[PDB]
């Protein structure tokens, strides 16, 4: 299995959600960025795995579930089986990551992408080892009811360049945003 990664889009007040959806109106090229980063694998014959909480699963419009070309794993302790359209169910982040080492997945999975929500971001960010965060900074405040956990910059270095990630300011629907990549190893 390849690298472990989080990906998120976050407002200036660290909002990631409101009422089961995003705080901001749809940013189509920001969604396309999410799709390109989470789907693209450099390793032939492999796919990437997405790990998400249950509310995050049900926040994706049904027509886009499962996230296509990716293996979709949902975290829940109440569900008894994967939701309709999902591929896997785990009861903890540690279980999910261990599952990637089972024979069922060991040679199928390239990258692992944690796509939220707040509790799994927080646990992953504090998971010892090598991790990258792909953070879209939405450069306005948006009313939110779900927030990104604190990024500890003593351990997460903001990278000064990354192949394939645009460095300049983006703007859609009058909303400016920029892409960042962080990396820790501890
Ligand atoms: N801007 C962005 O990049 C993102 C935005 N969002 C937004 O955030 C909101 C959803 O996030 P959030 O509210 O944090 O919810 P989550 O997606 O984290 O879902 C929470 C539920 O998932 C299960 N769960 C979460 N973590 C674990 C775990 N480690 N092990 C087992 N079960 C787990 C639980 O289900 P159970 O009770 O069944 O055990 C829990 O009640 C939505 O508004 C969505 O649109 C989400 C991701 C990214
Ligand atoms: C899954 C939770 C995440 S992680 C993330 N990261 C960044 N940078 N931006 C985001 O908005 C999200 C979100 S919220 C989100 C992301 C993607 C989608 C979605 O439907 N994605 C489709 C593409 C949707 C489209 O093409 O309009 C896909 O990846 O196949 C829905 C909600």
């Amino acid at each position: 299995v390849g690298s472990l990664n989080c990906i998120v889009a976050v407002s200036q007040n660290m909002g990631i959600g409101k009422n089961g959806d995003l705080p901001w109106p749809p940013l189509r090229n920001e969604f396309r960025y999410f799709k390109r980063m989470t789907t693209t694998s450099s390793v032939e014959g492999k796919q990437n795995l997405v790990i998400m909480g249950k509310k995050t699963w049900f926040s994706i419009p049904e027509k886009f579930r499962p996230l296509k070309g990716r293996i979709n794993l949902v975290l829940s302790r109440e569900l008894k089986e994967p939701p309709q359209g999902a591929h896997f169910l785990s009861r903890s982040l540690d279980d999910a990551l261990k599952l990637t080492e089972q024979p069922e997945l060991a040679n199928k999975v390239d990258m692992v992408w944690i796509v939220g929500g707040s509790s799994v971001y927080k646990e992953a960010m504090n998971h010892p080892g090598h991790l990258k965060l792909f953070v879209t900074r939405i450069m306005q405040d948006f009313e939110s009811d779900t927030f990104f956990p604190e990024i500890d910059l003593e351990k997460y270095k903001l990278l000064p360049e990354y192949p394939g990630v645009l460095s300049d300011v983006q703007e859609e629907k009058g909303i400016k945003y920029k892409f960042e990549v962080y990396e820790k190893n501890d």
